[PDB]
RNA sequence: UUUACAGUAU
RNA sequence: UUUACAGUAU
RNA sequence: UUUACAGUAU
RNA sequence: UUUACAGUAU
């Protein structure tokens, strides 16, 4: 039954497990955003900046790997439609920050334009180009009356103009640190830190509706207020308020259980069907069952599964292209009222997002931008079993395939023994339901033997198959082998 | 450089291995389908079939589980825009067939249209609405000519009109055992067993354009024989050819990589850049990466991404929706070469396929026919580490979601013990890094014992929390707990 | 360099850890003897005893399993050189004591001669015939002025008449109260359970030369004192201090080394060598190794190793037989020093201890009676895999061994197959190494298929042969076999 | 009911794997001696030997370790109640033969009174104090007759004195050809390899008594008869039969499991008790269990444990002391009938046996020197669960051990953390069951972490505990930590 | 294997 | 495999 | 623990 | 976060 309004919206920050902070945005309970910090984010980090190999370029803003640099990125004032071999010279140092983390081989992106945010503007510096109103906002006049050689935040709604002359300030006593610290040193060094989780919540999420911000410890507390006011936040500060019950704050607020669904590949929704959420070299793909009027249900569902993918689309911090595959409905009615369901689910998201219609196939296609690194990407990692694949090859398929595999390696001129290195199954089929087989490759191509070992130390879909050459061979005992062979 | 017509096409037979029939298409070396049997096919099996449950309507043709069977498909004949609560009552007897085998939990597919494929005919008894022309294909004459009260096949085009007619019969025999059989029993029992997998290849795939059939197994060849000559198609005898060769037919042929390509996520292309394929509970995903002039590349590749993928389709056996995303090009012409490119290469494919133009994302979508189960599900199971995720939660995420879950467990009233069962580093994490956690747990809901004990029966994600209600504890050991608790 | 008298000697009673009750005997910082108690002894307890079985008889005194009661050790005044069938009829109820606790498969010793231990007498009331001095011992004349229709302790030393009267009297109340409780209930029941740990220590070990007795918890020290006393003990009263120090008792005392080496197979000696110790199915054998005048080390070491192996005797409560290997030596004199050093050595023992010439082999036997289980029996388990023996076969052996077995199951008429089910690097060997024979045994014994599983729930010595008749074999998956022999 | 004589005695050669080559002594179905060989002895070897260091001396004689030789083994040639600091200088060359092959560290007994067997003699070249009959035997003359500057075997018996010259020279031959590639190189080499298992029966254990030598391989059986000939036994020829059943051959002759019982720790006796016999550091120790007159039955019992440790010793090869415990026997004449039957049942073994009577503990000594290494020494390798003990400490015993371990390396000033390594349920039973142990620890030995991480790759008895020094500790995890501590 | 050697010592 | 069918629905 | 008991027997 | 940027490219 939500209704925005209805209830409050709290922001709970949760810091009692040193590991993980933890930042939610609740809406009675409804989670409707999530933020974990573990000591960590290097987004908006600014760098010297010194060009690696030209090939935009490459950079060694000082990271184990280089960062990329658009053409589209570099600078007037940094310029000593044209090619880049022409603006910036090998090894030229410039001021660098960077807009896209490392996504797994990806350096990161950099760009020679740089943004200061501060609660209610952002400083263009290295640009007059872009500046302007929040899309989601009296204050075109108090913007013109300041001074400069910028845009105003969503947040400047409620507050006048010498605020934003206080922000303006502070915020170019920065840039003047910034480019000091850089005329002042080498190249390939850090020069701006972003702020921690608890910061830029409140420099980035603090909404006029926001009503309480709950707390579960003390110290950080403190260091929370000291962040408001150093944040020219004032107001919130009789907003901020510690908790203290025995009940653990997330969960007294219950939200645990939806913060968990962040990590499930299923997802319940409310009237019984759920999501599934399956991510892809390509693109995240989710998919949609209903539970138990057809036409109805059908519709009725598909729309509860656009709220809830609005959501995990949050909570799992997911971006790129993503690929809905709703329930399918004929009434054309229906496909508007779902995708637009889904434009107004996605209206809070921070990120840049794009929709579009459902295709013939009943597909939908969506786009939405990388703020961070998602879960998967940053709590999980590849399941070392299958190796993303989701599943193993049966036994007898991988069996038979590992013979063919051997009685190649076997045909080889001067071949003297193949070994085939296995998890035990394999073996066992290997060695009794193939082993004529075996046998048959062991007497025709004559005087080669074919050694199988089992190995416990290997699961199924993995194995190895070597060749020992006439000359090579030893007189080892056939379970010795694997170890003789772990150099492979 | 692969130009239809330059090279023979043989079709390869390989049945020297007795728990895996193979049969390959292959075009000089490019294998380009493949078909393995192992001691198996249950679609276009006939049977005389039981109603079940009117809800079109479900089916028990006899199988573990009913078969489903849609209003579209009930008969004329067998009817005693309606409602199939009209049609057909409850028990009611009729003759199945399965259009589509069973996939995850679905029956299957059944239809009371029935059709019967010959080598040139194929007779539609239960219907005269279909019949007439292979869209691939002096025949609508030699057509007509036919008794009747039906389809002609691709394979007609270098026949007469006797050989239609000696097929017609032979079809119409078949048919009235058909309904005869079916006359003559209870209801719930299989009618006919759709032919094996050689006679299929024979009877469905057999071109002109296919030069050789070699076989590696002499028994098998004479079955082989007697199975054309039974099949009419005296012409391809003298092409049947048996292989003696030490070395390994599929072998000779150079075909095995290719066959095993079918397994991989990743598949290298021609120029060196390579596709990816992921399935999802939705659709299947390919992805197109390049290898090494920009816009010739992204090109060039995806053009070869576009032959891979066609063939890759009929390899895997993969049915339903398919979304690619190709390299993205500037160039709209480059768009549609690449569409065509697609259409071109999947035009041999016997499965209906639809494809469709590059969205404003890049993807392309399509569907291809499911004719058969593909070899993820036939040939692969889910990897029982994730569980189809392909991922593993990192684990410090993990513990700590346990610990939270653990403190909850502790609240409830009438609790006397809690006992966390898991994975032995989640153990270790829980029990060093995070043992004041468990500790303070454990002071403050006071006299509540929490055990945590670790256990190398159990990989990370897989856990148990139990909770011992005052009164149901017991004086059992720590490490003992495991097996004590075994029964869930 | 110890001599006896040079420091103090104090009982340490070690009470932190709830498991494992603790109370050493030091002298200066040489521990000599140890008692460990676990929420345990059952030894001297005393029953209502039904005769199960006369065939001395066997007894139901309440025990899961029966106890063993000596003709020998029948009363007067229970008989209603003969023999049993005589005195004793089944179910005959009659008072029973327990000498020696179950080992192993005997039941226990039970005695209708009754024993009752106070601070300074035994009371024998169940018989007259055995009473008087501790051989370790004014007191004869003590003694004889008491009533009685008994023994004196060696603790009686240093006390008058009236305190043996006050002894001899609640020894009596007890025979009374111990005797009504008997003529007061059925006959399978508990009548009196032995003292713990700490009152026997102080029952039982309190000689005058015990300096303090330092406990390291409150709680028990209060329990302690109240021991005394209760205990006519009054003057050690003064005795027992509580220790605080932040570092454990007895490692202040630092014998905690000397308490584990009770459990170590080698036990080094003072000037290098050391003694194995090494229990087995008929007696304990230790053996004795010098460390670097060759006559004179031999001498010096054996008379160290005398000195060890007494206290190890003790601390490892060893009974029954044991053989001693000393080093050889050639002077016959050497031989006597060194059985005497045992004697002298072994003095203090509370066990009775019967000892013996050196052998022309070199070897010394003796015998030392149980007073209760022994460290091994108690505190270890027999390693599983291994089971006792303290050798696995080599692999070879063990295979080699099967592969006969296999062939001799092959033999038998009507065999279908044979299953091996084997640790894995055994399959390994049987299957490669050995892979012709088991051809061969195929080959031969015909068409009797030989199925080698290797199975990584298995180690080396542990393997099953299975032998599959004619009729009962199964379509199952060589490495399923495993499992579906699991009844087996 | 086995009477020497009533059956014939064949030698068993088993030869049809390649792996263990097998001679079996069998009298009926009897199997009374077996000897092994795998593709191997180094008794009896002779070498050139150039002496280490005198402190007898040690020797080199090739070896990875270098060889014992005893002054009483000197020669009177060979020397330039004395010190052998007299005789022999180091680096000294002699030549060298191997009384006692390598026992567990000892190196081997060389001796330099070299002797040389043959079917009927033994030349003692290097001395002519000894020499004369066959304790077990015309000849006293025959002998004489002989030239010289030696002893007749127990074979001799039923031949002339040109067989004794026949043999007597050949020896010589051999002797020559022995010190003359001994007067021709360096010191440190081989001289004379001992012959295989085969050519050594056919040489030591061909009595007149052995009916047939059967043979179940015709390569191997050839090469016998060469053996035997070469052996100047040409009496035997006739004897060698080719053995050719479908049934192996120590199967037909119904050996098999007794072959095995070698093996068992315990062995059935025919009226139903047993032995069990049980090897130390010391001595092996048999002991013996009746099955079911009680008088009877013990007698009758020990005396087939007599037997059947006769043979035992036997089989197992079983060296140097031995210490059998038979039942208890009242009657003396009992104990001696039993003592007899042992000494009555060893009279064939060829090792030299000594006895000696039931001391008063009902213990009987026993010594025999040792051939050659033992099943055990040979095919066995020391249980790698536990390290010989055959015992496995409790777990709490252990894990209170190491608490305790744990604290007192906490207390060490300047320690910073303890990390405890151990078996998976020890952890467990550390980390609940003593959690509040480990914390009193923390909280009381102050700023001192405790990790005590579980590990599966380890059992239990074997763990680590390390002491990580102020300084020296890292930011690792608690699991990672075996890894990281994994060189240690 | 013979007034011996067997155990035993590295 | 023919104004079709292919996806899709259990 | 005392002309004893200790080993030993189930 | 403002005719933008979001996807996308390493
Ligand atoms: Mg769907
Ligand atoms: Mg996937
Ligand atoms: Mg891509
Ligand atoms: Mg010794
Ligand atoms: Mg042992
Ligand atoms: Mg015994
Ligand atoms: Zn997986
Ligand atoms: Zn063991």
């Amino acid at each position: 039954a939500h209704i925005e309004g209805r209830h409050m919206k709290r922001m709970l920050i949760n810091a009692t497990q040193q590991e993980e902070l933890r930042v939610a945005l609740v809406d009675g309970q409804r989670l409707y955003d999530l933020d974990i910090e573990s000591p960590e984010q290097k987004k908006a980090n600014i760098y010297k900046g010194k060009i690696t190999r030209i090939e935009a370029a490459f950079v060694d803003y000082g990271a184990e790997r280089h960062g990329f640099l658009p053409l589209k990125e570099i600078a007037r004032e940094y310029f000593p439609r044209p090619n880049i071999k022409d603006v910036l010279r090998e090894g030229q140092e410039v001021i660098v920050q960077i807009d896209k983390e490392e996504r797994g081989n990806k350096g990161a992106a950099l760009t020679t334009f740089i943004s200061l945010a501060g609660s209610y503007l952002v400083l263009m510096p290295n640009n007059p180009r872009a500046g302007g109103i929040s899309r989601r906002i009296e204050l075109k006049e108090a913007l013109a009356s300041l001074e400069l050689p910028l845009i105003v935040r969503t947040a400047g709604v409620g507050k006048s103009a010498e605020a934003l002359q206080w922000d303006l300030s502070f915020r170019l006593k920065h840039w003047e640190a910034i480019k000091k610290a850089a005329e002042s040193r080498p190249a390939p060094f850090l020069i701006h830190q972003e702020s921690n989780v608890i910061v830029r919540a409140f420099r980035d999420y603090l909404r006029q509706d926001i009503g309480e911000i709950l707390i579960d410890n003390p110290k950080v507390l403190e260091l929370a207020r000291q962040h408001i006011a150093a944040l020219g936040r004032p107001d919130f500060s009789s907003k901020i308020k510690l908790y203290t019950g025995e009940i653990p704050l997330f969960s007294h607020y219950q939200i645990e259980s939806q913060i968990e669904s962040a990590f499930q590949r299923e997802v319940r929704l409310p009237s019984g069907g759920s999501i599934v959420i399956d991510s892809t070299e390509a693109l995240t793909a989710i998919d949609i069952n209903s539970a138990r009027d057809i036409e109805e249900t059908a519709f009725n569902t598909n729309l509860e599964a656009a709220d809830e993918i609005a959501r995990q689309l949050r909570l799992r911090d997911l971006g790129g292209l993503i690929v809905i595959d709703f329930i399918d409905m004929t009434p054309v009615r229906h496909q508007r009222a779902v995708e637009n369901r889904l434009r107004e689910a996605v209206r809070q998201d921070r990120a840049r997002i794009q929709i579009s219609h459902i295709s013939r196939f009943g597909l939908l296609e969506m786009s939405r931008q990388r703020l961070s690194p998602s879960l998967g990407e940053s709590s999980h990692h590849v399941c070392p079993r299958c190796s993303g694949t989701g599943t193993v090859r049966d036994n007898e398929s991988l069996s038979l395939s590992i013979l063919r595999l051997i009685e190649e390696e076997a045909l080889k001129e001067n071949t003297q023994e193949v070994h085939a290195i296995v998890p035990v199954p394999i073996a066992s089929y290997l060695l009794n339901e193939k082993r004529s087989a075996v046998n048959a490759i062991e007497t025709r191509q004559d005087g080669v033997r074919c050694v199988i070992v089992p190995n416990d130390q290997m699961e199924t879909p993995h194995y190895h198959v070597l060749r020992v050459r006439k000359g090579e061979e030893t007189p080892t005992l056939s379970y010795m082998l694997p170890k003789l062979h772990e150099e492979a």
